[PDB]
């Protein structure tokens, strides 16, 4: 039908994952779900699903090597799923992309923002068309959120932050189809 | 005794992991078991080995990301294992290590050496005192990875040796050869 | 969503580890794959799966050491899994947890069970919500064990739910 | 010859295993190799050792975590190796033990003190008959841990024993001062 890609992103419990699905449905009965990819970050793959649930049984990573293993998992992630069904024109979604690394890794954990982003471009050559972010120790989930509106603020042309399940849903929509 | 980061270095089939535990043995009966910590990469730790087993059921992995695996883990083994250890004093001898990911991942698969460079300074702040890169006596593939190797060793004189596998005077075995060049390099 | 924490138990071979499975499907289905948390005891972590590989070749090992290895690992499991997964309001499936050390160290290798209790209570500050019992047919030690499962119920009835087609009881008696 | 349980404690450093060894080997000298038994912790058996090697390369326990792997590790070494030795009336050199346990898991670490009392003696039935501590010259975390040793030295006044001119070495020194107190 045309490429497009959408992103999904916020803090985890703001509802990012129900709506990335509501619009996945959506889409699909639009274009035939053959031409609608729902997927994740950090994930995708096998290979990631399997990494994905190592890092969760080890925990206690080093911050720098949490990022560069989602960095990792990204690049092969974008050059499986992500770019190929671009090339072929579908539709793609995908659940957490560059932005939750540069608010959890960056904002949150600390790590130099203009690393992140220059370990994002190495490893991507397209950049969502839109993302939503959905907007819902103390003073790490602040930093974090912070992050999230410093994102919006610098990237206007592709973030739109939709505010507090079907209400948030019709805006998707909304916001979307402009 | 005295903090000590020696690593082994080369081609695979090479020798080095077999060097490696044979000069932990060398070193581990004159400073002490407890003083001489042998491990290697990609692994050291118990993260690292199960995606070390993940990776190599791996089919076609794009060799950016493979490098990054490598990096992300390279980081986790020297923050865990490979930094405390010299804080405290001790001997590390690593089999493989930096020069291994500008040898396959730079020449072999032809990723920009500079960035391989600055990703492995990113994640260490100590360098290894002596690497031992052992020399055998797609062949393209292999033949670039051979050269990475040998221009690792002309940039860094201080810190690398190149061991040949061949005795060129004495009729020896070329492991007994190579392990007594080994020990000959920390006199 | 909110927190739930459920507990399978039984005999090995009871049939508690595909429940767990199919219970962490049909909970993913209606909350997500992300807020069910499908675990297991011995293991959990990495490093509890490794020791618990070694744990298994060891000959002639002292019960009471054995007990305290379990422990080790149940709180390791409990900071590291189990409570984190609470505090974000999902739902975890644990497949082994309290009970069966109950069972198999105490009913079935005799050490005292008040001392598994307390050793249970200094590593958990969280029980489950619900455990589910699945039932089924040197057997001394064996019988002990079923038996010592049985008197758990008995004990903690507010808790443990035995069952005697398995998974729809299990899902009707989880609503 | 004698039931003799001997620890050797102290800071990471301050030269414990190079002492166990030293004594080791002049009381092998005088009692015989087989009438000798040393050993360590964490660790002192097949099973100990290969836990201890996973430990290493897992890194960031709970701290509540740790101390009872140290524990259940305990109870192995003491039913397996110590208690068997003392039974047959020998000597037992440990580098490390329960006193390592109360300086770091509890001084270091934070955990309460009486809790590692009671599972240690819910793990062993005997105390060392005397602990050789060696007094060595984030670095909160090194201060408690030494002041722990000092409280031991101070509240096991019998069993423990701290160890701090001769025209010899210190580990020499330190060794001679072990020898001459294990003669009272």
């Amino acid at each position: 039908p045309g490429s497009m890609f959408i992103t999904f992103e916020g803090i985890d419990g703001s509802g990012k994952t129900t709506q990335s699905h509501l619009l996945a449905e959506y889409l699909s009965e639009i274009y035939g779900v053959n031409n609608v990819v729902l997927t994740r970050e950090p994930g995708g793959t096998l290979l990631n699903e399997s990494v994905r649930n190592l890092l969760f049984k080890a925990q206690g990573l080093d911050s720098l090597s949490e990022l560069l293993f989602f960095i990792a998992m990204r690049r092969e992630h974008f050059v499986k799923i992500i770019k190929p069904s671009l090339m072929q024109k579908k539709i793609v979604i995908c659940d957490r992309f560059i932005d939750s690394t540069i608010a959890y890794q960056g904002y949150g954990q600390g790590i130099d923002c203009s690393l992140i982003d220059q370990l994002n471009d190495l490893v991507i050559d397209v950049y969502p068309d839109i993302t939503f972010i959905i907007d819902v120790d103390m003073e790490f989930y602040y930093r974090v959120r912070d992050g999230f509106y410093d994102i919006a603020k610098k990237n206007p042309h592709r973030c739109h932050v939709i505010t507090d399940i079907n209400f948030v849903h019709l805006e998707v929509i909304k916001v979307l189809q402009m």
